[PDB]
């Protein structure tokens, strides 16, 4: 009895459409940059220059 | 003399009507739940889902 199902029975819902992706991304750190904190930064010169006096 | 009192003499006022009940009912605590304080909670997903990416 029960005839034939024509299609192969299986779980209907795929794994996708059931996954939510976090809005953000992670990035790698690399070493700390602490020259500015110790000394500070001064913007005095201009580009395409050569020397500071 | 003194005839009979018909009813049996006794203390007139029952124990009830002389009791006041505190408005609150204490409860048992069980162990502390401190996962939220240490790590925090993020509500990102939705129900009927399966995975987080």
């Amino acid at each position: 009895n029960f005839t034939a199902p024509v299609t192969t029975p299986s779980i209907p819902t795929p794994i996708q459409f059931l996954q939510t992706w976090l809005p953000g991304f992670v990035k790698v750190m690399t070493a700390a940059r602490k020259i500015d904190e110790i000394i500070g930064i001064d913007t005095v010169g201009s580009w395409e220059d050569q020397e500071i006096v």
